[PDB]
């Protein structure tokens, strides 16, 4: 679809069999989700935002369906204020900015 | 134009008679720019993201040119690690997400 930005670009995602709401975030290099249980091995990592760095759990090669489009990539899980879909997965679904 | 997301969506902006590089950020409600000595009145504000909150100065009705597209709206100035163009201005230049 073509998504305007008068509202937050929120969409439904499916990860680990669970449905969630996430923000399509072109300013995020990576995808960061709120605390949740995901199956598989994970390694701790650090990511920095506008307010500093946080600790996250990094899951590699995770299946995630975004607004009907499938992606398989890295998903970070930690104390983010909102679920954000970052460029690592936006590229996979063919998302571009247009004006 | 069309901007792919393989790399950070950086573009040149013109604000306060200065040229800068800024991120087209669909995840940013508002526009946040690196410290700069803009004239006029301002009101204090706090904005939050990954890592917590930072203090910024809110300037209203500021003209910014983004890839030749003129826009006028609220600009937040503070110790942000990156210049981000938020939805308040992205809407004015007709920017959409497409996949
Ligand atoms: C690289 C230079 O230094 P740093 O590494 C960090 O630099 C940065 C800092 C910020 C950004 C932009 C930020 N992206 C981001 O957080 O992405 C994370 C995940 O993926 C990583 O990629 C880039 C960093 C990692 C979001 O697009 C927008 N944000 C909100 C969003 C938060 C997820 C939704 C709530 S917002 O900025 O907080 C914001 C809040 C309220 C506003 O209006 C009221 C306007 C803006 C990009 C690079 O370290 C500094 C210690």
């Amino acid at each position: 679809p073509q998504i305007t930005l008068w509202k937050r670009p929120l969409v439904t995602i499916k990860i680990g069999g669970q449905l969630k709401e996430a923000l399509l975030d072109t300013g995020a290099d990576d995808t960061v989700l709120e605390e949740m249980n995901l199956p598989g091995r994970w390694k701790p990592k650090m990511i920095g935002g506008i307010g500093g760095f946080i600790k996250v759990r990094q899951y590699d090669q995770i299946l995630i369906e975004i607004c009907g489009h499938k992606a398989i990539g890295t998903v970070l899980v930690g104390p983010t204020p909102v679920n954000v879909i970052g460029r690592n997965l936006l590229t996979q679904i063919g998302c571009t900015l247009n004006f």
